[PDB]
């Protein structure tokens, strides 16, 4: 795959020259697959500043609007800074190449999936409350997810929860895999989209709070599918209807609560991620377990 760096905006191209990382300085381990997407798979990779890192290639870009947008993302989020989020290394355009740190944990969803990491309750609340403190910091720098959940956000060593995407969710957010046709597979995007997102397609940070209901609810039942009983062409009119994900065997009553104000079906109603940090903290700062 060769992209033709010509048909890019020049501008765009030396405004994302910060970012770049030339093909001399990373080695890419292309046998060792750390997770299979739909947009591209994630490899272990090898950084000179020598740091093992992540490597993310992107495989069904088909035309240089693509390339654009993922070059203006690229500038976005070189900035972002917080230690629930994850930072971005660089990119590489000579088959385009996300660099991001390594995480020894993986993702959040198979990690609390896990037989032998078992988790206890009070610290699945930590992890939500993690990712609860890095969506405030996107939110803060008006950066919507539009894909937020637990598959989607990576832990290091430390278990250091970071929010993160393994698809393309702001580059191919126009694409078939975002949409109720996507009616296959665990990677059901549109169970995690607000009720307006649903609708028209909309994605604010009052929608990113809907998702962040749904992966809090992820959390409590350790990585079950939510909806299991309903279809991706049900869901809209199932929401509509006012009926909500259950309230897991092991969650307490006030992080329900929160949940449900989450899945406010009026958007401005629902609290802010700033809230939601005070809120769960004090759940946290008190819990027994
Ligand atoms: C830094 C990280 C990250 C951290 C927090 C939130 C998000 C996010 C929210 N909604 C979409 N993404 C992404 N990240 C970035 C890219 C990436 C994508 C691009 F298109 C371009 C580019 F330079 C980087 C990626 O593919 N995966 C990933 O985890």
């Amino acid at each position: 795959v060769h992209i033709d760096l010509s048909a890019l905006n020049p501008e765009l191209v030396q405004a994302v020259q910060h970012v770049v990382i030339g093909p001399s300085s990373l080695i890419v381990h292309f046998n060792e697959v750390i997770g299979r997407g739909h947009f591209g798979c994630v490899y272990h990779g090898t950084l000179l500043d020598k740091i093992h890192c992540a490597v993310k290639s992107l495989n069904r870009i088909t035309d240089i609007g693509e390339v654009s947008q993922f070059l203006t993302e690229g500038i976005i989020m070189k900035d972002f800074s917080h230690p629930n989020v994850l930072s971005l290394l660089g990119i590489c355009l000579r088959s385009p190449l996300v660099v991001l740190p390594y995480m020894k944990h993986g993702d959040l969803r198979n990690f609390i999936r896990n037989e032998t990491h078992n988790p206890t309750v009070k610290d699945l609340i930590g992890f939500g409350l993690q990712v609860a403190k890095g969506m405030k910091y996107l939110a803060s720098k008006k950066f919507v997810h539009r894909d937020l959940a637990a598959r989607n956000c990576m832990l290091d060593e430390k278990f250091t929860v970071k929010v993160a995407d393994f698809g393309l969710a702001r580059v191919m957010y126009d694409k078939e895999y975002y949409s109720v046709h996507n009616k296959t597979g665990a990677k059901l995007p549109v169970k995690w989209m607000a009720l307006e997102s649903l609708q028209t397609q909309k994605f604010t940070t009052k929608s990113d709070v809907w998702s962040f209901g749904v992966l809090l609810w992820e959390l409590m039942t350790r990585g079950a599918p939510p909806y299991p009983d309903v279809n991706t062409f049900d869901i809209t009119v199932y929401l509509l209807q006012g009926r909500r994900l259950l309230q897991p065997e092991y969650c307490p009553d006030p992080l329900y609560e929160v949940m449900l104000k989450c899945w406010h079906p009026k958007a401005e109603m629902r609290p802010s991620f700033s809230e939601l940090v005070s809120r769960i903290s004090a759940i946290f700062s008190t819990f027994i377990g």
